């Protein structure tokens, strides 16, 4: 089972609402994620402006947080391509996939079959390959334009000799050390899972470029630190879509029976069965906050309604015109998309297919962090408030 | 429509039945070829010594020589993986495809799902990349091979300075060239389709090492010449499999009802309809001649059988053990064969899956070619008959 809203024209979604052991649900990055572009979708297909006489069906469906799954499940998307011999819907664009392995797995098979992919949460370098990716875009700049940000903060800031302290650590430094013009690295000190003091004392003796995430940059804190008193962070521009706070908060075991696995979240984030109630409010009998890449699906999945709506007018007066274009002529229209998206920021790709790199700056200067400037595109607007 | 055969484990068949236009149906290329799929699973399902208690099926599908059109008859090899919920088969590996270009694709895909490939005429140097094509292994040598060997005769005969004379044509010159030893290139003339004595006349003036196949060969004919009186001519070890002529020669519209596309081949070859008589032979009513590349797919279809006779000799006493053991395992077993095909000489891979060339060597030495030695595995037992 998974969800199936029909539509004129279908967009094929791809959510981990359970995670690898199949297993559990997943809160925040399965149904929250899900439900905004279900919310995407209502909002659309309300809007006499976006998509007229065209309303956007989904094929939801869930990828189990491992890549083999997903690869099974994306098969959905090419049934209409297999014969009949032994109800017919055409998926013409894919919303995501979370976590850049599911991603890489599923722009593996998409690309044959020239359908256009659009992730809102994978992150990874390897993605920004247009010849081997070629039809991957994001909504979420990689996470290498961090590390470019980082290494002309260093540069602005004349560093010079800088220190360096899983996939994500080690990718940051191998992006850090690649840009050089330039500047030289003295020791690259490792912190794996599960020294106590001694890596932070060990500070070269010759500032630290800290690519450790999440609670890793907690426990280090005279010298100068940069993590992704004084110390700089680097911070993507986050925001809140007040509009899906209502919707998910508003949502019921009555009103969301579309939801094949709302009810399975209905059971965790409540701690009971089906002894429950059935008659509990979201934001009331727990702790909602809106997970912080929804933004991304609502974003992604616009830019992609976007780029159907350009197509309808330009093919109709969705005609049979329109029917017959296929991904490369839809992937045009999605390269070329700029609009306004639901946190107010536009929403762009560059020439790889990448959202560029929209970073605030702050330092820890009633103490706290002062915001210090910003990096956007490939731009780097310090200020002499330090 | 498409052939189904019954087996309990079941092998995917590519063939190009009909050319790209789909298409008008092929004879040799098309029918000899899936024909003898058939065979070698009727000669597998009539031996007592192999797959005693396992009937090998086979689900065969026309490629329509489009790699575009192939890749989404592969996705039939991989409907057991799409989930129910709008008769289950197990395709364990896939013979095929014919043309370079239309493997490659199907490699693409079959990669992904962990499904073994054994081509029985796809020769591109391009799918000796075991890395880039994981799961592809043939029963055919590179063309890379050839090269190979013609570098080895001019080394042998000490040439030195040697000019050379489509995607094929430069190919070879290309691996050609690669092989450095070593020894020069002069002028490496080109001649496309559609001079006139004067690039003959033009032999470099300073042995002519000719990769034009196969009519360009007869409009070329004091220097040497090398070609892929006393030229040096390098040629695949070739043969027939009588069997297989008895088999296809007694072929009727009565007895073949489960070749779809035999119907259609009838109307063909015997400029007829359906005016025809439909009680007519084929080696008496026509010009037989089994196609060259029909030992070859005998080949690729026992290398498969005897694969899956020694995983049922390890895991079952097709049980359920064997059931569970996926293409990666399959892929072992069909590497390590090791037995004397259909032709009568032995079927190996090498390192990448890749079957070692075996060519014989003839010179023109009543005029004629005389065998002046052979070229195996990566030797060169060349004679001083010349
Ligand atoms: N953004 C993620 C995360 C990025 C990452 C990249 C590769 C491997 C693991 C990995 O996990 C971490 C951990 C810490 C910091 C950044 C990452 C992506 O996979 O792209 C995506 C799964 C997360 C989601 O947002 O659902
Ligand atoms: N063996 C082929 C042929 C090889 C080739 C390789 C690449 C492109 C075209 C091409 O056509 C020629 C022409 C002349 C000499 C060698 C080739 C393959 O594609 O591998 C395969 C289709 C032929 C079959 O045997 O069904
Ligand atoms: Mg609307
Ligand atoms: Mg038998």
């Amino acid at each position: 089972h998974s969800i199936r809203i029909e539509g004129d024209v279908t967009l094929g979604g791809l959510f981990p609402v359970h995670a690898k052991g199949c297993g559990d649900i997943k809160r925040e990055n399965g149904i929250h994620r899900l439900e905004a572009m279900l919310y995407a979708l209502d909002q659309i297909n309300s809007d006499p402006n976006l998509l007229p006489n065209v309303t956007l069906g989904a094929r939801i469906l869930d990828t189990c947080s491992r890549d083999t799954y997903a690869l099974e499940q994306s098969l959905t998307f090419v049934q209409a391509l297999i014969q009949k011999d032994t109800k017919p819907e055409k998926v013409v664009g894919v919303i995501g996939a979370s976590g850049s392995s599911v991603s890489i797995m599923v722009a593996n098979i998409l690309r044959l079959f020239q359908i256009p992919q659009i992730s809102y949460a994978s992150t990874a370098p390897e993605l920004s390959d247009d010849r081997r990716y070629d039809f991957f875009s994001r909504v979420v700049p990689p996470d290498s334009f961090q590390a470019q940000a980082m290494v002309d903060i260093v540069k602005a800031l004349g560093w010079n000799y800088v220190s360096t302290l899983g996939s994500y650590g080690e990718k940051g430094v191998e992006s850090f050390t690649q840009i050089s013009g330039g500047l030289s690295i003295a020791q690259s000190v490792r912190i794996p899972q599960e020294d106590f003091d001694r890596i932070i004392k060990q500070l070269l003796d010759t500032a630290v470029v800290i690519f450790a995430n999440d609670e890793d940059i907690k426990q280090i804190l005279h010298f100068l630190w940069v993590g992704s008193e004084g110390a700089i962070t680097i911070q993507p521009k986050r925001a809140t879509v007040e509009g899906f706070d209502a919707y998910f908060t508003s949502r019921t075991l009555e009103n969301n029976r579309r939801n094949v696995w709302f009810a399975e979240y209905w059971e965790e984030n409540f701690n009971c069965k089906l002894k429950c109630t059935g008659q509990e409010r979201i934001g009331k009998d727990s702790n909602y906050e809106q997970e912080g890449k929804v933004q991304f699906v609502i974003d992604a999945v616009y830019a992609m309604a976007h780029a159907l709506h350009h197509m309808n007018k330009d093919l109709c007066a969705v005609c049979p015109e329109m029917e017959q274009a296929g991904g490369k002529k839809l992937l045009k229209y999605i390269r070329n998309v700029n609009f306004n998206g639901s946190a107010g920021t536009p929403v762009m790709f560059n020439k790889n297919g990448d959202a560029p790199g929209r970073y605030d700056i702050f330092q820890y200067q009633n103490p706290g962090y002062r915001l210090i400037g910003q990096w956007t595109d490939e731009l780097q607007l310090n200020i002499e408030d330090m």
